[PDB]
């Protein structure tokens, strides 16, 4: 909610690890980068503007790659046995405000799933369709870090996708959560890489 | 591996939930007691003494109110296709000391199931059995806290599982580790709570 900078690559917490991503092997996932999410920061205030700047940029680089794009978003108005434990958390859910933003909006030949869980492999055809194409890399960018970016992760790691988080190009609810995410996903789980060096 | 106290309950975190244990609903998980991630610590120093002593208790009062005891075990000399990411990150695995703590052995009534990722729930029973036994609260002991233990209470809350992480029967690389997975747990996935509480 409160307005903070994305951090600088040089920032980042150093890798463990020395993957690298391949265009045959990679997916680009857009997470949760719903108008309900967004709004809770202020659009005109950081880290917003450059979130959707290197997410639209890198998001241009996977069409090109012919890397597929798969958007997460959730549904409004859920059944509440669906929601399950979430409501005792977030409430009832999003009832307005559930498409894409507009300057992220999907084009033609993306796809678009419907999320139900903070990790974007439960209840999804993802891991199915990775398994399918052969694509063994997600390359994450999106909110929020610590929550529904981190669990994604975790679950991709450990049903064997790579997962690659773009540390400049996801956003959360503090720098503090930002950088905790960063640290945890680089010392257990993946990659945290940057814009530039994608 | 540097020896540390385990926090006093009230220094824990506050629950957002109001979840409550009841025996007929719940599973007691003993999380990755293996003599080989014990090692780790010095076995004389804290916070090893406090964690098994909560844990021998806290087993056998499942044992008189009548809940399943589980406990996950990692298997030696993995396949390193089986194992897959995980060698990234924590090399080709444990070799020996593949048992639990001598002061945790498993007795009559108990099951072992085999452990391949952080969750406790990938790749094996336990979500089935607890599905088929309609029993939705994991109570969850063990190391390492930040790493297995919250793994596993995320994919149960993500299936639905009610998960109680016992903030001090966990034990973690650090004191700090131990609080803030302690924090996101409260904050995000499920009850922190305490052998006195339970």
């Amino acid at each position: 909610i409160a307005s903070y900078s994305i951090p600088l690559a040089e920032t980042f917490p150093k890798n463990k690890v020395h993957w690298h991503v391949q265009a045959d092997r990679a997916v680009l996932l857009i997470h949760d980068m719903q108008k309900y999410f967004i709004n809770f920061f202020d659009h005109s205030q950081a880290p917003v503007p450059e979130l959707l700047a290197n997410i639209s940029e890198l998001k241009s680089l996977a069409r090109q790659a012919n890397i597929p794009v798969v958007y997460t978003a959730q549904p409004p108005n859920q059944d509440p046995i669906e929601r399950a434990l979430l409501t005792d958390f977030w409430g009832t859910g999003l009832t307005k405000d559930t498409e894409i933003v507009s300057e992220l909006s999907p084009e033609d030949g993306d796809i678009q799933y419907t999320k139900w869980r903070y990790s974007a492999f439960k209840k999804t055809p993802l891991l199915e369709r990775m398994k399918e194409t052969q694509r063994d890399q997600l390359i994450i960018v999106g909110v929020y870090a610590h929550i529904g970016i981190l669990s994604t992760a975790l679950d991709a790691f450990m049903l064997d996708i790579q997962p690659f988080v773009v540390g400049d190009a996801v956003a959360d609810f503090s720098l503090e959560d930002h950088h905790h995410t960063l640290k945890y996903i680089t010392e257990r789980v993946g990659c945290v890489t940057s814009l530039e060096a994608l």
